[PDB]
């Protein structure tokens, strides 16, 4: 019943696999016939990580309307969420102009640029102060103002203006930079961090329109984010914080885009940093950390 117990259930039997299948088999299926029209291929990383017409985003600019980008809107908790492929080297112009649109405060990035020598998303964003981007398709400028760069994370002060108008915007970037190259972090401390300094600068206040979040495909690491925010969430609303279960909460996310969470071990990862996240905020600063061991194994 108790989150943490049912936890300890599901390492003692090695059931992690079933469960995600079961979440896999149970998942809404539900149409996405505008992403597959024959002039939108090169507008998706992938066939098979399509949004749902129902709830895509729609860029407003005399064109065609579409990129890869699904509106997450749980309603119980009171918040929602951008999810969006990286983007692509013809679709970084699209990615500004809907931040623009939706009026977003905050992009939450959580995969480099080049990971195990494959491009998993465009450099879509200035890395020098000195060296704006001009995105001449959607008659936008984008500038670095700052950065602060830390050993698990880098926050960045961007500035985007709307070269049709001269109107300016500050955008905040989060950028987590040390997802493992294969499988999960072993701890969620850093994730928690992060996720506590994302909420800590406003950018998920309902003074904003709803924050931008990616991966590679938008749907996995992602996922992990957006489903550990929510149930965090629903634990301080409900009378009985026991009372919140991930696999449903999960259930409800999936009506809005595909495929969130791609394999049991982020499953598993998702169950540890809402379970760590909750302790913390209850007065447990043991979870912040991680003990090593002295070891050298590489
Ligand atoms: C559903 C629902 C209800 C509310 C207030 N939001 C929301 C939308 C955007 C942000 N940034 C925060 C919250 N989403």
């Amino acid at each position: 019943m108790e989150m943490e117990k049912e936890f300890e259930q599901i390492d003692k039997s090695g059931s992690w696999a079933a469960i995600y299948q079961d979440i896999r088999h149970e998942a809404s299926d539900f149409p996405c016939r505008v992403a597959k029209l024959p002039k939108n291929k090169n507008r998706n990383r992938y066939r098979d990580v399509s949004p749902f017409d129902h709830s895509r985003i729609k860029l407003h600019q005399e064109d065609n309307d579409y990129i890869n980008a699904s509106l997450i809107k749980m309603e119980e908790a009171q918040r929602s969420y951008i999810l969006t492929q990286g983007p692509l080297p013809n679709t970084c112009g699209h990615f500004w102009e809907m931040v623009w649109e939706q009026k977003s405060r905050g992009v939450v990035m959580l995969n480099r640029v080049m990971e195990k020598g494959s491009l998993k998303c465009a450099q879509y964003w200035p890395q020098k102060e000195e060296k704006e981007m001009i995105f001449e398709d959607t008659n936008l400028k984008l500038t670095l103002i700052s950065e602060d760069i830390k050993s698990y994370y880098t926050v960045r002060q961007l500035e985007l203006e709307n070269l049709t108008t001269q109107e300016t915007r500050e955008i905040l970037h989060f950028h987590y930079t040390t997802w493992p190259d294969f499988g999960v972090p072993e701890s969620p401390a850093s994730f928690l961090n992060f996720l506590f300094k994302v909420r800590e600068s406003g950018s998920l206040s309902p003074e904003h329109g709803p924050v931008v979040v990616h991966c590679s495909a938008g749907i996995g690491r992602s996922g992990t984010f957006c489903l550990a925010d929510t149930c965090l969430l629903l634990m301080d609303k409900r009378k009985d914080p026991s009372s919140v279960d991930i696999k449903k909460v999960l259930l409800e996310m999936r009506k809005f885009r595909m495929g969130l969470i791609q394999t049991a071990d982020q499953l598993r990862f998702s169950y540890l940093a809402v379970i760590e996240g909750a302790k913390f905020i209850m007065g447990d600063s043991s979870v912040q950390d991680q003990w090593k061991e002295l070891s050298h194994e590489d």
